[PDB]
């Protein structure tokens, strides 16, 4: 029912390879501090749009994957564990398989997207990289 105004928490990842991207178990999901360790569960899913280009007409942007809370975004209604091509299932150690409408997505208009961080250990995908974050370690 909600309008078409929902965007990642955080920032996206961009694809420079054949991998479709893909996380281990515990692991994929950035760090979060302004929220709890039960809510670091989610998927991702790819977008596309066409944005202002710099001659004056639109150009169609390339496709990112975005993450987002369970129940949220365009892929809601989905429990953990549920197979879905184009979509990916992350999860963090504690992190609760459940839905986070309570929480929701953050319009782009009233905030924008948190540096996407990974958590001490884990590494980004072989051809993969985040969205103005400058690296990892």
């Amino acid at each position: 029912g909600l309008p078409n105004n929902t965007a990642s928490w955080f920032t996206a990842l961009t694809q420079h390879g054949k991998e479709d991207l893909k996380f281990p178990r515990g692991q994929g999901v950035p760090i979060n501090t302004n929220s709890s360790p039960d809510d670091q569960i989610g998927y991702y899913r790819r977008a596309t749009r066409r944005i202002r280009g710099g001659d004056g007409k639109m150009k169609d942007l390339s496709p990112r994957w975005y993450f987002y809370y369970l129940g949220t975004g365009p892929e809601a209604g989905l429990p953990y564990g549920a197979n879905k091509d184009g979509i990916i299932w992350v999860a963090t150690e504690g992190a609760l398989n459940t839905p986070k409408d309570h929480i929701g997505t953050r319009n782009p208009a009233n905030n924008a997207a948190i540096v996407l961080q990974l958590p001490q250990g884990t590494t980004l995908p072989k051809g993969f990289y985040a969205e103005g974050s400058r690296g990892g370690s």
